[PDB]
C-alpha cells in the first residue's frame, strides 16, 4: 500500500479487538489514542502539542493492528480529538516518507 | 529521497530567502511556521492543535523550497514549538506514505 497525502491519511486499525480509525501522522512522537479502557497498568503524563498540553494515560506493551500490520508498542490514551498514530508504531510496520 | 522513521523527519526549507529546518508532518493539514516575517497581506486564523488553539497569520501564494523541491501555497505564521510542513505543501512535492 501507498497514500498520497489530498486526503487525510486516514486509515483503520484494531486495538482490544474493536475497530477504530486513525490518523498516519508522521509529526508526532508517540501514539495517542481516544478515550477509551484498556487492560494494563500505567503512568500519567503531559504531552506537547501545538497549543497547550493534555494528560495522557500512558501503556506499555499494547498490541495493535495497524492496517493489515501487527506491531507492539507504547499507546497513549487521553482526551484527543482523533486517534494519531505517531513514528513510535510507524516504524514498526516499515512506514516511511517518499518523494 | 526514502525517508524511515526512527527519528523525526526534520528536513531543510526554504522561504522568504531564509534556511530552516522544518517538520514532514503528515498529520497537519497546514504549513504552520514559527515567528518570521513575510510579503503581501494576511488573514487572522486558529489552529486546532492538541491541547488548544493558538492564534496564527495566514499568507497565501508563498513560495517554499522543501528538500530541493520547489512549491507553492498557503503558509501559516505563529508561535509553533516548530516549523511544521503540512499536506497542503507535501502533495506539491510528490510526498506519499509507503509501507
Ligand atoms: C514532540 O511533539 C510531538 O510529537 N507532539 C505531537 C504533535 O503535536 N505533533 C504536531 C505538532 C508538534 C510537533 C513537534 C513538536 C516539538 C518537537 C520537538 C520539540 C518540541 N516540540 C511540537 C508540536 C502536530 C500534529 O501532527 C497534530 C495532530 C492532530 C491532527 C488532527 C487533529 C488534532 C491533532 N496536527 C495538528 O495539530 C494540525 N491540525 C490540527 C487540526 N487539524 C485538522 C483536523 C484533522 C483531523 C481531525 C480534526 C478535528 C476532529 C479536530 O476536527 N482536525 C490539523 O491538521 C496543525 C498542526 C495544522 C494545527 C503529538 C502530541 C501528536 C504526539
Amino acid at each position: 500500500p501507498q497514500i498520497t497525502l489530498w486526503q487525510r491519511p486516514l486509515v483503520t486499525i484494531k486495538i482490544g479487538g474493536q475497530l477504530k480509525e486513525a490518523l498516519l501522522d508522521t509529526g508526532a512522537d508517540d501514539t495517542v489514542l481516544e478515550e477509551m479502557s484498556l487492560p494494563g497498568r500505567w503512568k500519567p503524563k503531559m504531552i506537547g502539542g501545538i497549543g497547550g498540553f493534555i494528560k495522557v494515560r500512558q501503556y506499555d506493551q499494547i498490541l495493535i493492528e495497524i492496517c493489515g500490520h501487527k506491531a507492539i508498542g507504547t499507546v497513549l490514551v487521553g482526551p484527543t480529538p482523533v486517534n494519531i498514530i505517531g513514528r513510535n508504531l510507524l516504524t514498526q510496520i516499515g512506514c516511511t516518507l517518499n518523494f
